[PDB]
């Protein structure tokens, strides 16, 4: 399809740069913690507007990383854990692991988003090193899909990354999470408000959805 050099590229941007430790970085202040799951953000402001890139990172018993995928990526579950979406709908079949996704999201004026959402999985150089699955959702143009006078339009560069450990059943695996997401609205809100709902909403979404796949997946075959 069009958009597989964009793919790529973003793809390799963030297994390049969205797995280095933030931990000991001092650009990047730890937020939010609970239980094994720590936010972290990086306050930066562009032309007066708030940036801020978000990086969680997570470790969730008893999943895989393909299945923490897998269900990211899903639409025909998005119903089943998602919070913060009002309407939803796929614009455009690119592929069988990509797809062009048009959503509106509930008032926190209204912001919609228009984005290529990939799933990939990224093989190992060695059986000595774990293999990577990523959802890679990034904002793209679409010609049945212009900006409207309704909605504001977010500009996203999301990721969720996953790899498995594995030491067998469920009790045996485990799947390290990192999470990033490089968001911008369009226009103009409070960077107080901003970054109060930012430090909400990114915790809230991850506990749920990976609970929801703890849940979805427990008693089940293991899909690595």
């Amino acid at each position: 399809h069009r958009f597989v050099q964009k793919v790529e590229e973003m793809v390799q941007n963030h297994m390049t740069y969205s797995l280095q430790d933030v931990g000991g970085d001092a650009n990047w202040q730890l937020v939010v913690e609970e239980g094994e799951m720590k936010v972290y953000r990086r306050e930066v402001e562009e032309n007066g507007i708030v940036l801020d890139p978000l990086k969680a990172t997570h470790a969730v018993k008893g999943v895989t990383g393909h299945e923490v995928c897998n269900y990211f990526w899903n639409v025909d579950v998005r119903n089943d854990w998602e919070t913060t979406i009002e309407n939803f709908h796929v614009v455009e079949t690119l592929a069988d692991n990509a797809i062009i996704i048009y959503q509106t999201h509930k008032r926190v004026s209204q912001r919609d988003v228009l984005y290529l959402s990939v799933i990939r999985k990224i093989p190992a150089l060695t059986e000595n090193d774990p293999e990577t699955w990523i959802v890679c959702n990034f904002s793209v143009d679409h010609d049945s899909a212009p900006l409207n006078n309704r909605c504001v339009r977010a500009k996203i560069n999301v990721a969720m990354i996953c790899q498995t450990l594995v030491s067998i059943s469920r009790d045996n695996i485990l799947c390290k999470i990192t999470y990033v997401a490089n968001v911008n609205p369009g226009g103009w809100a409070p960077a107080s408000v901003l970054r109060a709902v930012a430090k909400r909403e990114y915790p809230k979404f991850l506990k749920r959805f990976t609970s929801y796949v703890q849940e979805k997946t427990a008693g089940k075959p293991i899909l690595f």
